[PDB]
């Protein structure tokens, strides 16, 4: 395997973390190939669930742990820290909240967060390498409690970085908070990957075309596929009641990506850098609801 950039995986991993029984688990949890029977079932189904007045109650709560989840993350990001203990420290994090990691064992990955670096696009797996002064580094959150699943993302700076890392992660929110600013009842899903793809080329970026925003309550992934793109053919229209993400990866060189001989970890095919932001949101009769916002600080936390 070519390696497309300079990061390489760093072995071996710490041995697989368990979650106490306590915990309620998502059904892929105990699966031995981590397959969902629920989202299989709705596999090749187009219809978004409008969730109850409970459903919603249940989104709320497990997106805002998600938060205090993500942000406790967001505390450790500076030279020296592995991803493997950002990760172990996500995990405690969750068990503490009651919530299972849901990124555990989810088609049988193998850590309770992603953890990507610079070319890495998504679905990075915490190791034992070191955060390098200059490195971006996302961090993905998603919980499970009580049968709702709640999914967010930042990118962080790694002390001191250069002016594209800047441009790149401000970008990538500017992109996200503007295909959130046009979520309303009535919207086509495939609407918002004109507006992120829009701001992206404005700025010399280009976006990933493999991953898309996903549908999110009862399984983790489920309708609508939401595509970051121009002129993609996503089926559907925005309704109340609808809860769904938006994750955009933007890229500074081309679009294309591949994965990793790990099975997961997705780069760049031409190993330049990608950073990507995510919320989970509630269509609502005005507008949409952040349900993984901040509720104490006002800006991402690259801002700070
Ligand atoms: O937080 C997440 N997204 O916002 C999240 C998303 C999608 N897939 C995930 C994660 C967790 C693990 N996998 C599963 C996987 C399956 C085949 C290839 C690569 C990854
Ligand atoms: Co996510
Ligand atoms: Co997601
Ligand atoms: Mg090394
Ligand atoms: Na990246």
């Amino acid at each position: 395997y070519r390696y497309t950039g300079k990061l390489r995986p760093h072995y071996p991993l710490m041995p697989t973390r368990p979650v106490p029984s306590y915990i309620q688990r998502p059904d892929y949890a105990d699966h031995p190939l981590g397959m969902s029977e629920s989202e299989q079932a709705l596999k090749g189904t187009s219809q978004i669930k409008l969730l109850s007045s409970e459903d919603i109650e249940g989104m709320r709560l497990v997106c805002r742990l998600a938060r205090e989840v993500l942000d406790v993350a967001a505390g450790m990001i500076k030279p020296g820290v592995t991803t493997e203990e950002i990760d172990h420290a996500v995990h405690l994090a969750c068990i503490a909240r009651n919530c299972y990691p849901s990124p555990l064992n989810y088609y049988n990955f193998p850590k309770s967060c992603c953890t990507s670096v610079n070319e890495v696009i998504c679905h990075g797996i915490p190791d034992r390498r070191p955060l390098q002064e200059g490195d971006i580094v996302n961090v993905d959150i998603t919980l499970y409690r009580n049968g709702y699943h709640g999914d967010l993302n930042e990118t962080f700076f790694v002390g001191e970085v250069d002016d594209g890392a800047r441009k790149l992660v401000q970008t990538t929110y500017e992109c996200l908070m503007q295909a959130i600013d046009a979520v309303k009842p009535g919207v086509r899903y495939r609407e918002l990957g004109n507006i992120i793809q829009k701001h992206a080329q404005a700025n010399g970026f280009s976006v990933v075309r493999s991953y898309c925003g996903h549908g999110i309550h009862k399984l983790f992934h489920t309708a609508p596929n939401v595509p970051h793109y121009a002129k993609n053919k996503a089926v559907g229209v925005m309704k109340s009641g609808h809860v769904f993400t938006i994750e955009p990866m933007i890229c500074e060189g081309g679009w294309q990506d591949e994965t990793w001989p790990d099975g997961w970890t997705a780069v760049t095919r031409d190993g330049k850098r990608s950073a990507q932001f995510e919320h989970t949101l509630l269509v609502t009769d005005t507008g949409c609801e952040i349900l993984t916002r901040r509720l104490d600080s006002a800006r991402p936390h690259f801002m700070s």
